[PDB]
């Protein structure tokens, strides 16, 4: 959920 949310898919 610090990253997660941009590779999110």
């Amino acid at each position: 959920v610090l990253v997660n949310e941009i590779l999110n898919h």
